[PDB]
């Protein structure tokens, strides 16, 4: 009720705000990180998640990548929450700058469905250069669990809420 939000369907609510703040409000949730294949948390939400954890997220991510090797595009990994959420689901969206197809967002978003409550940004819609409407369409087509899709730009919010 405190946020500009639009309930889209029985699964998805679009929220204008900061995904970290929304994840903190909910008593139980998974927070989704928009990651790269090496979980090297850069200039988008990944860096903000890492900084909010005091670097704990990057330390854990490095440990995982040593155990797994690099992820494939479209893969995800459930790691610890570090007080931000019950857990963080790191998803590797396609990077359009590297000619990776937006269709791989199907794999990213399907990974949400085993989790009861998900708080997510729009995967690939920032640095990875996929149209926010395209990412949101893949989200709506594939997500079948209670999901708060949090966007921090009001113009994007207005576009997607219409
Ligand atoms: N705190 C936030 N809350 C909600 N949405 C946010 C927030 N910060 C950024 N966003 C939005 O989330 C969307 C995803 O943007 P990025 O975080 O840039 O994600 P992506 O486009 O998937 O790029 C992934 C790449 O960026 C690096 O951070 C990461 O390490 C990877 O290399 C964009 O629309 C961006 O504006």
């Amino acid at each position: 009720s405190k946020y500009k939000h639009t309930v889209i369907n029985n699964s998805v609510t679009l929220v204008l705000g900061d995904a970290i703040q929304i994840a903190s409000l909910l008593p139980k949730c998974i927070l989704v990180n928009a990651a790269n294949r090496h979980l090297k948390h850069g200039g988008g939400i990944a860096g903000v998640i890492n900084k909010a954890s005091g670097g704990d997220v990057q330390e854990e991510s490095d440990e995982y990548i040593s155990n797994n090797g690099p992820l494939h595009v479209g893969d995800s990994v459930l790691l610890k929450g570090h007080g931000l959420a019950d857990a963080i689901l790191h998803v590797v969206g396609p990077d359009a700058r590297n000619n990776e197809d937006a269709a791989l967002l199907k794999r990213c978003y399907k990974a949400f469905n085993k989790h009861t409550i998900v708080v997510t940004p729009l995967i690939s819609a920032g640095i990875f250069s996929v149209d926010p409407k395209v990412s949101f369409e893949y989200l709506l087509a594939n997500v079948t669990t209670t999901t708060y899709v949090v966007v921090n730009n009001e113009d994007i919010y207005n576009t997607l809420a219409t």
